[PDB]
C-alpha cells in the first residue's frame, strides 16, 4: 500500500516491512498530523502523542 507524508501532496510507498498506514499527532493539535508513514504493526497512542493506522490506500 501507499501512505502520504505530513504534507498530502508528496506520499511514498510503505517500506520493508511496512506495509500500513499510520498518521501520529501531537498534543500540539490532534486535529493536524505531525507525522505520516507507513507501519506494520499499529502503534499504541499516548497522551502525548496520537496513532491512527489505516489498511487503506493514500488514507493518511
Amino acid at each position: 500500500l501507499k501512505c502520504n507524508k505530513l504534507v498530502p501532496i508528496a506520499y511514498k510507498t510503505c517500506p520493508e516491512g511496512k506495509n500500513l498506514c499510520y498518521k501520529m499527532f501531537m498534543m500540539s493539535d490532534l486535529t493536524i498530523p505531525v507525522k505520516r508513514g507507513c507501519i506494520d504493526v499499529c502503534p499504541k497512542n499516548s497522551l502525548l502523542v496520537k496513532y491512527v493506522c489505516c489498511n487503506t490506500d493514500r488514507c493518511n
